[PDB]
């Protein structure tokens, strides 16, 4: 259907681990759009093609208003090409470094966004795995949109793949190896709400070695300026044992979560 030549190219959007994203316009209806480009011989090498289709299934085929849509895709014997909505004011994490911190009225607004569009997902016993401020986008309006769903399966699940790069997101058990569910999203959820108030998150380290130990261990503390409501919330999302955190609808009807969100469930 699809090819390279319907496509003006225009300014790069930005860059991941196989992903080369760019600005672009579709030449007959003039819509514009981001095309994400990946190298087959990279997706050989690191024999990620599972991902890839993982990614295009399970994206295709959800809608939500807080999830960023996709279109299409094509191939042409050195790169494949997916076709995503654009999001035109960028990413949480760039939002991050432009301001240091968040209030708490933009934090929870962005959780409630991410909750709305978890709870649709795991309705579907889909897992996102990979939710972090650079796969998180803003739309025209400002609101979020989680992306990225290459790493995103059916719970239950084990993990096939080797963990490539940062583990500040990741559960005790996605990162130990065990089996894991729907839960993992809601550790991620904790640890980017703490983030969002405080700059940084809350395991961070300087080595992968001690990053892990301060995960499994769940060393985690509070500067003085987070709020008793925020860290009710974090500290309940941030349990060793996911069968104690919290359903998505009780992070949606917290009482500080309710005080400060400006937008509903
Ligand atoms: N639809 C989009 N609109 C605007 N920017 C995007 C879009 N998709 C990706 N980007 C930018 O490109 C980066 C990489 O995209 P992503 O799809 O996460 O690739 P990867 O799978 O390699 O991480 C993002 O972190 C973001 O900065
Ligand atoms: F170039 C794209 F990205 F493939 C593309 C082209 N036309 C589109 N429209 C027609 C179909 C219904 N949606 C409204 C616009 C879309 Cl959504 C995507
Ligand atoms: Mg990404
Ligand atoms: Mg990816």
């Amino acid at each position: 259907q699809w090819a390279l030549e319907d496509f003006e190219i225009g300014r790069p959007l930005g860059k991941g681990k196989f992903g080369n994203v760019y600005l672009a316009r579709e030449k007959q209806s003039k819509f514009i759009l981001a095309l994400k480009v990946l190298f087959k011989a990279q997706l050989e090498k690191a024999g990620v093609e599972h991902q890839l289709r993982r990614e295009v299934e399970i994206q295709s085929h959800l809608r939500h208003p807080n999830i960023l849509r996709l279109y299409g895709y094509f191939h042409d014997a050195t790169r494949v090409y997916l076709i995503l909505e654009y999001a035109p004011l960028g990413t949480v994490y760039r939002e991050l470094q432009k301001l240091s911190k968040f209030d708490e009225q933009r934090t929870a607004t962005y959780i409630t966004e991410l909750a709305n569009a978890l709870s649709y997902c795991h309705s579907k016993r889909v897992i996102h795995r990979d939710i972090k401020p650079e796969n998180l986008l803003l739309g025209s309006a400002g609101e979020l949109k989680i992306a990225d769903f290459g790493w995103s399966v059916h719970a239950p699940s084990s993990r096939r793949t080797t963990l490539a790069g940062t583990l500040d997101y990741l559960p005790p058990e996605m990162i130990e190896g065990r089996m894991h569910d729907e839960k993992v999203d809601l550790w991620s959820l904790g640890v980017l709400c703490y983030e969002f108030l405080v700059g940084k998150p809350p395991f961070e380290a300087n080595t992968y070695q001690e990053t892990y130990k301060r995960i499994s261990r769940v060393e985690f503390t509070f500067p003085d300026f987070v709020t008793e409501g925020a860290r009710d919330l974090i500290s309940r999302l941030l349990k060793h044992n996911p069968s104690q955190r919290p359903m998505l609808r009780e992070v949606l009807e917290h009482p500080w979560i309710t005080a400060n969100s400006s937008k509903p469930s």
